[PDB]
């Protein structure tokens, strides 16, 4: 069934610590963006984020500026960090930006538990159909994709590219979604398409718009 | 925009000539599902439609039994009571029920205002596009569709068959569903596929989810 993944994301430690959990209560899955941080403080920060949502189950992303993210890093810094965080915290599943940072992607090889991710705010891709298949092909934990639609037909194809890989890899988890207003649709469509990583909020929406909706489609 | 269409179904005179029009306030398409009632009583009971809607436009419906509907009438029986029916009140529109009564569509070829009407309960069926081209071709008022999926897949083939004819023929009104639970996502996806004619109760959905979804969705 559908997870909704919650994001936290402090700009220092003082922040990081003083976090309230009770207002994760409702969520099991929580995707720390450390891309937030300064890149001399994400290690720092890191027992924080570790102890305080030890309960649940832990995503490490490091989302970068190409990404739509708000850090600038190098593939190899990128990757350092990424295995500094693995070597010492162990956490449950890692974000990689496969296409962005594809030069070092062999170095994360022998990883069971990615979140392979893609995020074109532009458009939404001719070769789109090919992203999916590479991604799919190396079946990471899970195949996440956000595509920006300039038509209606854009939003479907995303919902029926989705639907489609799903058919054909049933055990594959997928975190698909066409963004902006014009996207919305699919944000709750998960069910129908194949899509079962839900990322909120506490085009975007929050979980009480998620609930309400789950609500109507049950 | 969206056209938010209410039914309105009394079984008898004493009914229809109590309706409370307030239920009716946020609405200003009222359909008249006509098939309520016995045959030999439906002509006594449209004064009261008449009147009492006469601020909003009227759609006349007999929905027969082929499709889902509460009456038994032979393809002349249904002709003939639309023909009197019009002749007498003109309702701004008037279903009729393409594949079920094609015998008799010739009767019908003059008419500017039709929503021409499929509902297929079992499936959504393999030549549904040549439905959608057969319909569209003739550029009645509406093309109404309304098919049950059998997988996530038929969900999606309703929305973009919409979406193509729609962009083919951007001036032809459309109002098309996917039933069921599974298929009511389709019920919210108006905008995206081009489907502007909504019918709703007071998977079948309410004003009151409508106008919720709508707001989550602009
Ligand atoms: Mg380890
Ligand atoms: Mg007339």
């Amino acid at each position: 069934a559908m997870r909704i993944v919650a994001p936290v994301m402090p700009r220092h430690f003082d922040e990081a610590q003083a976090i309230d959990i009770s207002k994760y209560e409702d969520v099991n899955l929580i995707e720390w963006r450390a891309d937030f941080l300064p890149k001399d403080e994400i290690v720092a920060v890191a027992p924080a984020i570790f102890e305080k949502f030890a309960g649940k189950e832990i995503i490490f992303t490091l989302r970068t500026v190409q990404e739509g993210g708000n850090i600038t890093l190098s593939s190899q810094e990128y990757v350092d960090i990424i295995k500094e965080i693995n070597a010492i915290y162990n956490p449950d599943y890692i974000d990689f930006e496969y296409f962005t940072h594809k030069s070092v992607f062999q170095e994360m090889l022998d990883f069971p538990n990615l979140i392979l991710s893609y995020h074109n705010f532009e458009e939404t891709p001719e070769n789109l159909m090919e992203a999916f298949s590479e991604m799919t092909k190396l079946a990471p934990r899970v195949v996440k994709i956000a595509v920006m639609p300039q038509s209606e037909q854009d939003v479907l194809d995303l919902m029926n590219y989705t639907r489609g890989f799903k058919t054909l890899n049933p055990e594959q988890e997928f975190a698909t979604i066409s963004m902006g207003k014009l996207g919305r649709l699919s944000r709750f469509a998960g069910d129908v398409i194949g899509s079962s990583w839900t990322y909120v909020s506490l085009g975007q929406v929050t979980l009480n718009d998620m609930k309400r909706i789950i609500e109507v489609l049950e």
